[PDB]
């Protein structure tokens, strides 16, 4: 789906509470209402639309520089949740890059915040 419509998908679900679930993703994207987030792989566990999710919103913030806010935001995740999700080269001044996840899961609330520093740059 197109960059601006995921972003407005996933705010969506985020607005209506679904934040700390993963999301989920083949057409329109759902909040995973069934497991939590744990940092699965599709080996222990994770669905095959999760994987497609958090590989979908990876693809959309190749290369999109992302802030020391933005970062700040995702470590608040990976403290909430005790689980580092991404790997993220330092670009420097605080700044980074997402160049790959450690699981085949990712929670709406970190989607939009990434999803948002790719219309960013865009804008």
């Amino acid at each position: 789906l197109s960059l601006s419509d995921l972003h407005r998908q996933v705010s969506r679900l985020v607005q209506q509470e679904s934040g700390d679930c993963t999301g989920k993703l083949r057409g329109n994207v759902a909040a995973n209402k069934e497991t939590t987030f744990q940092g699965l792989t599709i080996a222990s566990g994770a669905r095959e639309s999760e994987k497609v999710f958090a590989q979908t919103v990876l693809s959309h913030v190749a290369n999109v520089v992302l802030t020391q806010e933005d970062t700040a935001k995702l470590l608040q995740s990976t403290v909430k949740h005790n689980l580092n999700n991404y790997d993220l080269r330092s670009v420097g001044n605080g700044n980074s890059v997402l160049v790959s996840l450690r699981s085949d899961q990712m929670t709406l609330q970190d989607a939009k915040v990434l999803l948002e520093a790719a219309l960013r740059q865009e804008s």
